[PDB]
């Protein structure tokens, strides 16, 4: 209702719509998680999208690593750290003790923790801070109400110097408590808590911001990735849409069914084809494909059960050539398959695929493979997630389902009919959005040159 | 996107599938297990496929087992340790203690352990190291923040001396922490995690990598199984085929079946046979191996559900005559049982009996045998692993099932018909992938030759 | 794929068959299990199957039972210690303490129990060694880390002894840790443990071999039982077979169903009769094992549902007279209840009256009555259990179900049809395995003789 804490980018890709426009200012964060999670690179690429966007210096403080390893570790995602040491802009602090040697008590924080720390912000102007594993140096004594007044401190004299800061922090546990001594959340301003929960003999990364004191956020579980750019988090939301084409329908390969149907599917809108196994769903997609290059446009084939070669041999033996028009560009085929990841990479693929060939057409085959094993709510982000890429993209997809609705625009649904001891099939447009769609019910049959629509069941 | 981290195979059977090429150069890696789940017999075996292919010596550090004990444990897998001994390219070094005697702290690392590691490593040019069981020297003490600087200060100067290391930590429970201290996790730079779960009164190997810092890896957990060659762990990927064959159709016992169909199955395919139990699934099953013999052709027959003697006389009761074409050697029967072992030591046997046979004709009888009392996620990973070896060493298989259809091929549907107080049987080949099938429903007759498909229900 | 660890057989009836020859020589193995579960009787039957058969003397370590209690328990069995003690064989140790008295620290392995142990070993020249309850002595300091060391120079020391050892230890939960404390897994080269789980108020006794180092064993839980015998587990596995008869077709009772079903039931084949109740299937049952004692052969009925003196009432009502065929010894009932006992110990009875009667046709009235409140796995293990030891037996089974079918041979299918508000019967030769089987469907009436089957339904 009035004036609100301003707020600092991290631009890592999905997080600054989730916490509105970032970090606060001058405040810490606590990122808390398991091992092998996703937290020291978090802080990492805080500071590198900070330096390299925005042109703001940043500190790093290590505990368990050294500066080597670290720089050697990020050097895989293709950013280089050690040219930003040289230029003076990055200074990896070291903290980490010596493999041999003695102590007393650990050191302490104002003792030179803090003040090296301070002295390096007031000598390199930075306004990022990233401490890593808080967690390494309290854990000298089991003495877990000890830890409050130390992380309060530090806390305070961060607050005091006025810097953003991350700081990260280990659990033992997946769903039980946020941290080892189950203090940290009660100190820290803001709390993210990162998941890489097993379920099904499979992993899935989720992130959460569980609290940001005095502003808003979002609430629950958000998937992300970690890839060779860095973490990759999903978010939602829908932006401005281009919608209202109404004219620019594109044809559907089968000069017959576009006979039905109107005129041809609308150009950006989602086609789904089900009906039973056998039926004739991948000739449809075929066809859907092959008729692409006619046009001159470009197209891609997802397969997820058959082999490509497969594919090739089938689609000669309906008279195709995709070898042909895959000679020429206007096709790919990215063969597949179903168990090698999870949805949220097979997702991932999808879309870069999609960014990295520019096409026009877009053919899933069987949506029901990827369906098998997974839970219903991560097949339901999947949907909404490939949906959504497709419609705001202006990309005309085709969906097959083996037997999400109402989410389709057309159906065009497929069956077996008995008749006189044989089994002949159909051909049933279901529905469409914005135009007249042909009620009648006909039969087909799969020749050698394809799908021949006959007259009505009447 | 830049330099990665380079690797080192380790030459296990899957692993380096899995780890995208080995384990990477000069860092540490935990591989954490309870008891009595193959973790002392994977530095073993990393050691001497290194020895034996790349000519790379490697030192192993013993904590509980005297040398003699282990020689003698792997001298059961065929290979043998003593002449690698003799020839000086391995070290077994000792560490464990006397049996009788006192001590004071137990020792400690740079007071001998890891100077004696370091004089062998210097000695004899080794390039991997094996220490196993690191929990035997940090249990004296139960002060789980005390072993942290112990284990950093072993892992840090192992990576000082510049070798690849394995390590080895004991669990307690299943699905709980990773290690016993809950520490151990957060300081080595790779995490490998083996289980042995029990479920349903049965047993389960898997193996998952939990982190690899600065590379990428596969996530989830993938079975393995321990045989006299040592762990061979199951990956998943189709690399290239060569499906387009088209033209090589070859017969399926039954000529009547040939003039549907098109023309026969082709050569590499699946071909499912479902229906209810009486219908004559083993009949079709004996005349689609009897049939390979007249070619001259190599053909194997698993059977589930039947005591081979009664195989044989049945099919002389049908006119076979199995014991013919077996003394030929053109013919093999299994006869297994269903409960006798789990389904990765199934599929263990059917491809070691493949790769032993080198058949043209595989018929697995009664796959809804293999899949009484089993979870469903375990056996679709055993259909899936079954049709991908059937498919990629180019052999026609066949497979039975009583009443998967998304990766067969063909399906013949077989069936009851009740007919004025009668029950009579029928046949349907209801899908094809690539040929032409004959829609029509014909009854057939299971006479003292063999089935006669009659004329059609109109 | 070379030399193997040689084994010693232990002769317990189905252990030998688990671990692939027996125990290995010279080398410790141990025997957790919680209270009451059968772990003491395991060592006293591993010495005394040694001493008995193979002529090998053996020593008792005790603990906390003076040896005479331990001799009064064995004489139940049947087996006797005093003598083998008097003949200077068996050697039962005694290190249990006083009633009264005073200690010091509770003495020391090798201050006298190691000592006397080599002593009398030198002194009977004794081969194995079965030292009971290793928890009795560590009990005094509740140490963890400390009962590693003392264990580890137990099992050291005996293998220079050079010795077969069995222990024995304690647990408190049935699926928790494997011991107490969590360490003598990962010290003694052998782990067997024994579960006596309750679920749904009935108790079931299984066997488990956890790892043998260096050789192979079989995986999972394995059910077994204690009898005036001993223990008695029951393993899986098919040995050879003479099911190539082919040629020895008995009649089935009634002579209007041997025109039907080709002309008599298979000698060797399990026979299953399916319907609804009151339909007439203790009718097939009675005139089955009625039509023996016609050919002076021995027969036997399992009634599990019906009342001894009911099955006389409604066998007289038919006309059998089964007091008189049972006067002559060749009829028994059994009339057991199926709640009376678990599954496991109604399939030890079905054996013993199998061996102690010797017969020639076995009928088990309602399967479906065994079926009831038992889980499904147990069940079907119940179920192969007999089809096995019938069908290895050359024995006639048939077996009553009340509305498996991919197991049994032949299948009579029994049903109500309502005709003209009158209910009617009818019956049908569902399947059979080598035989001709007349598919029609007849009627039959239950008469003051017995069945009649009648003309069609056409
Ligand atoms: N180039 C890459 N591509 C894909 N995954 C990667 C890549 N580099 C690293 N990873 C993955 O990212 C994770 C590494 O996370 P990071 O080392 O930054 O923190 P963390 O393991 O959670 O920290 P800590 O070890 O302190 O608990 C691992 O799962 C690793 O497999
Ligand atoms: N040359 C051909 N002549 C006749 N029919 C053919 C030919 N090639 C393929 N078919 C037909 O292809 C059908 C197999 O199904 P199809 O490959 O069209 O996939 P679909 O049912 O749409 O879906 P899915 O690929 O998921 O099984 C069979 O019914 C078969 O008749
Ligand atoms: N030749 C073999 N064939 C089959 N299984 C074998 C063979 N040799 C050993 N095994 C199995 O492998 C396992 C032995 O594992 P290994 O001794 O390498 O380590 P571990 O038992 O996990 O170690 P620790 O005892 O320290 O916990 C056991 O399950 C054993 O039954
Ligand atoms: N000599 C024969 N004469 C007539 N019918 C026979 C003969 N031998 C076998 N049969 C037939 O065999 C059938 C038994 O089924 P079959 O052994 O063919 O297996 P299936 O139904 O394909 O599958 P399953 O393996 O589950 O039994 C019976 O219906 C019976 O009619
Ligand atoms: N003659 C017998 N018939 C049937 N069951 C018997 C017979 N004798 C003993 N049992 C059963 O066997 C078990 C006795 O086991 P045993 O005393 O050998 O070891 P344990 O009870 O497991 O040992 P501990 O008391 O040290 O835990 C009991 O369940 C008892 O009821
Ligand atoms: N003397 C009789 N006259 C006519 N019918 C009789 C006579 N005795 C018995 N029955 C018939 O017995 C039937 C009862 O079923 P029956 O005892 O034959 O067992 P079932 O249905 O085969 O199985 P279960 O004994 O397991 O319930 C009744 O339908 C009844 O008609
Ligand atoms: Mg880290
Ligand atoms: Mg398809
Ligand atoms: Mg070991
Ligand atoms: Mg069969
Ligand atoms: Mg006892
Ligand atoms: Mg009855």
């Amino acid at each position: 209702e009035h004036q609100a804490i301003a707020k600092m980018r991290t631009m890592i890709e999905g997080f600054d719509d989730i916490s509105h426009g970032g970090l606060p200012i001058g405040r810490s964060t606590l990122v808390s998680g398991t091992s092998g999670t996703g937290k020291t690179l978090f802080s990492i690429q805080f500071l590198y999208n900070g330096i390299i966007e925005f042109d703001e210096p940043g500190v790093f403080v290590t505990f368990e690593e050294t500066p080597q390893d670290i720089i050697k570790n990020a050097r895989s995602f293709g950013w280089d750290l050690a040219k930003l040491v040289d230029e003076g802009k990055l200074f990896i602090l070291d903290a980490s003790p010596d493999p041999e040697g003695q102590e007393v008590v650990g050191g302490f924080d104002l003792s030179a923790l803090i003040e090296r720390i301070n002295y390096a912000i007031q000598k390199y102007r930075a306004r990022r801070v990233s401490i890593d594993s808080v967690t390494s140096v309290f854990q000298q004594y089991d003495a877990s109400s000890v830890v409050r007044r130390e992380l309060f401190r530090l806390v305070a004299r961060l607050k005091q110097i006025g810097a953003t800061t991350v700081m990260t922090t280990e659990r033992i546990e997946e769903y039980g408590p946020i941290a080892r001594y189950g203090v940290e959340e009660f100190v820290s301003d803001n709390v993210v808590i990162l998941r890489n929960v097993l379920e099904g003999e499979r992993r899935r990364r989720t992130l959460e911001i569980l609290k940001l004191r005095g502003t808003s956020h979002m609430k629950g579980e958000y998937p992300f990735t970690i890839t060779d750019h860095g973490i990759n988090i999903f978010p939602l939301g829908a932006m401005r849409l281009t919608q209202r084409s109404s004219n620019v329908r594109v044809s559907s390969g089968v000069v017959r069914l576009d006979e039905m149907c109107g005129g041809g599917f609308f150009k950006d809108s989602i086609i789904l084809a089900t009906g039973a196994t056998g039926t004739g769903k991948t000739l449809l997609v075929s066809r859907f494909v092959e008729n692409a290059c006619a046009n001159k446009e470009r197209a891609i084939l997802f397969a997820y059960e058959e082999s490509r070669a497969q594919l090739l041999r089938n689609a000669y033996s309906w008279g195709m050539d995709f070898e042909e028009m895959e000679r020429q560009n206007l096709l790919k085929i990215v063969c597949a398959y179903p168990e090698s990841a999870g949805l949220e990479d097979h997702l991932q693929i999808i879309k870069s695929e999609i960014n990295d060939f520019k096409p026009a057409r877009i053919a899933i085959d069987s949506l029901s493979a990827l369906a098998r094993g997974v839970s219903n709510n991560a097949f339901r982000q999947f949907v909404i997630g490939v949906t959504g890429y497709a419609k705001q993209e202006e990309i005309t997809g085709l969906f097959t389902n083996t037997s999400i609705a109402a989410i389709t625009d057309t159906i065009i649904l497929l069956q077996y009919v008995e008749i006189r001891g044989e089994m002949s099939r159909a051909i049933n447009v279901f529905k469409m959005r914005g135009s007249w769609h042909d009620k009648a019910i006909r039969e087909f049959m799969i020749s050698d040159k394809g799908p021949d629509i006959k007259d009505s069941f009447r």
